[PDB]
């Protein structure tokens, strides 16, 4: 559980300015502790006089200094690996989708990217014993291709009350690139008033191929995309929630898998890349393209009327 | 072994001001001996009255005057060349990573930069007979892509106790440019209370492409980066420890290899540049871009589940 | 051979004050003869009473009055032109590096500035018949990029005993601007106890871009640099030794070649400027930017494992 921004009020910072820290999007103390000095002066009100003082006070409330690897080992061993819904993939991922980082699944059209995200939108409220996360979910949508009709079909596969499963998940369409980033600001708000566990952006680079569809602004197409993925990694180690993004890839304009999603400036954004491919048969393959800890391996899976599942045969 | 700042107390300097030398970041006597007169007056407390006196006393405790090349030859022949983990590269580097200077590996995405740094994070506590350094390690991380899961895999390749290997290494994430430089201050502290041998900044220019992502502050993007690489060369001849930084390079915003890492003001920062490139096959090549002593040569290597290794065939 | 300061003791000056002339840096009689009345009163001890008397006595010991051009012609024809190591450049320079003045080579990064200085650090102890100078050498270093590994490689190219070549050269790192100027004071000392022939400052303006890296002190960045180049021209006609400085230049903060090295107050410091540039091919060009006697011309050269050499083809 993070530390809300109200705890910083009693720490030595005024009240009229803490509300100003809020309007900038910062909702907790780690959000400012993970922020540089340059970003706080950009606020129209506050200046360098307080900015030194606030960041100094925030530093003590958030562990920021060095630490051992053993202490980081037993703390990294404790992160939740969200159940993928198919036992073959859990072994490929040594648990499943790992929270606190960016998970980027990219594959050709018709590969289950939309339904994998759907199945994950319910497997996250499963109890930890069931490999879940006991946390709320969120599914910001861009293609317009999300609908509860598939969610209750997966609740019955795992024995849940779909009446409350739809309550434990939120949703909003995205029409524009500026509305995609703006929606994260709102998203960053209600993640404080609750305990979400899985944000889903499907698809991330979808809306960037339609608005920024010119040849002169290829620079701006990535500058604006970088600012988007920045706050996404932001919200990942801020609330420690899993974030899963989606991309559509061509076989032969961030579509070439030879280049990462975060263009070149933020290319270190995605920490786990899963390439989804239809095999020679009617059976799907997930390939873990890059994840320092997990091998470059493969597994097979399939999709049923009840979500992601293991291969039939 | 350096000379701690406490030895300067008994040399003729007060106690309330030696604590002030500490708060400025100076932890030993060489740290002030390698400092100019301009930098000590910038302290809010002390003035030019003592600054002449302190630097005069520090001068005698640290060999500062001229010397012969023969005396520098046999003293430079004694520096440790950290074992790279692949025998082909030791010949390319005439030993491996040379301590007391800045080592900058830069290559395209997916080139082992992250895992080479990983393998070096254990090869440094090897005994000198095993080409190691018998010194602690440090891995300040920026991409978030570091994890012990690969370290114990390399300890078994060299026969070590991974339970203590993680104890002999420290680690901390970096989120902001101002937090990158601030973390060195803390780093400069616990390097006195122990004997580190290899600092690793991976990646150095990573966080400078995300915060300073505008067009007007291209000057400030390098001014702040210079102050970072300054203290890095600082800590290199201060404790005589090896410092290895990392950079991600585009094929076709310090990403063009035609320009050095330290922009233009501190461009003399990196003393050994190694360009990492995937060949026409599935085999990697390290090329020593610039190192006055080592030829502009090439070697091949590969990465396994147990760290950097020689080519399979 | 200069006249040491001890000869001034028997000339009519006391002993307790001649030691005071020493502590001020003045090691011979020309050093005070080339000094103004204003500079001697700045000493805490002596006053205008002796200052008139000392400078009057020093005047007779050092030829100071007028002279003909013929007498200056045959005396200027006798100055040594240090062999550059590449026959093409000797013709461009009508002999090579001319002693008794300031030689400033400036070029882009990766132009041989470091290795040209290296090759000159051995060509100076060559006998005069071999175009050398039969004098000791000195290489005060700032970038940290000097090492004997290249010196013995050039001794074998000219047939020398590298065991003694390193003895005939001295060296010291420079970390700060105040340590750069302070090192000249020591340098001015042991140049009396021996016969040096080539001082090398590589690079001169390097350390002035790191300490004086602010916007308010652009005045002080040159004031302090002027005091440095002052004593450098000082030591040039004092011991008549060659002094070669180095500068790193940007293509598009004394980096613009449109402005000289000595900023504006001492801009007459450098007497020969050589611009080093990588041509359209892998071959280097030296261009003599300014030298009243030598034409504005060009030549080509190259660098091998054995120092500066003529073009291969
Ligand atoms: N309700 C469903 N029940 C079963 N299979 C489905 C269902 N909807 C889609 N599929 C199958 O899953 C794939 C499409 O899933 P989807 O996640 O929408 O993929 P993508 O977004 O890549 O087009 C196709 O192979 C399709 O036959
Ligand atoms: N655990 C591992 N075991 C074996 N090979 C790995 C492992 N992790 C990554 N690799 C391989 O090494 C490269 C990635 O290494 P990494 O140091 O993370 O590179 P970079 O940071 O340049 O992306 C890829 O070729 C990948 O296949
Ligand atoms: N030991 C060496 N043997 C041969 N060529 C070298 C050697 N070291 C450097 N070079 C070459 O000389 C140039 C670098 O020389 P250097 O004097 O260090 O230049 P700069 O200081 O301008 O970077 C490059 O073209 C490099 O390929
Ligand atoms: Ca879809
Ligand atoms: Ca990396
Ligand atoms: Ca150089």
């Amino acid at each position: 559980g993070p530390q809300p921004i109200s705890r910083l009020e009693q720490c030595g910072i005024n009240a009229n300015d803490v509300k100003k820290l809020e309007e900038a999007g910062f909702h907790t103390v780690e959000a400012v502790a993970y922020a540089p000095k340059k970003e706080l002066i950009n606020i129209k009100g506050i200046s360098e006089a307080k900015a030194d003082k606030i960041l100094a006070e925030a530093a003590k409330l958030v562990p920021m200094g060095f630490t051992t690897a053993t202490e980081f080992h037993q703390r990294r061993s404790e992160i939740i690996q969200i159940t993928t819904g198919s036992k073959e993939l859990d072994k490929l991922l040594q648990g499943g989708i790992e929270t606190g980082s960016i998970t980027e699944m990219f594959g050709e059209f018709r590969t289950g990217k939309t339904q994998i995200c759907h199945t994950l939108a319910v497997t996250c409220q499963l109890p930890i014993d069931r490999g879940g996360g006991e946390g709320k979910a969120m599914y910001i949508d861009t293609e317009g291709t999300f609908r509860p009709e598939r969610l209750l079909a997966v609740a019955e596969r795992y024995g849940l009350s779909g009446s409350d499963v739809l309550d434990n998940v939120a949703y909003a369409r995205a029409f524009n690139t500026d509305h995609q980033t703006q929606l994260l600001y709102q998203a960053s708000a209600m993640m404080v008033e609750s305990r979400y566990a899985l944000l889903i952006v499907d698809s991330a680079t979808a809306l960037y191929r339609t608005d920024y569809s010119g040849r002169g602004e290829l620079s701006a197409r990535q500058m604006h995309l970088a600012r988007f993925l920045r706050m996404l990694l932001r919200l990942a180690d801020e609330f420690g929630v899993a974030v899963v993004i989606t991309n559509q890839v061509v076989a032969q304009f961030a579509a070439d898998p030879k280049k990462p999603i975060g263009g070149n400036i933020i290319a270190h954004a995605s920490t786990t890349r899963l390439y989804l491919r239809k095999g020679r048969g009617e059976t799907r393959i997930c390939k873990i393209y890059d994840s320092p800890c997990l091998p470059e391996a493969e597994a097979m899976f399939a999709i049923n009327a009840d979500g992601v599942g293991d291969a039939k045969d």
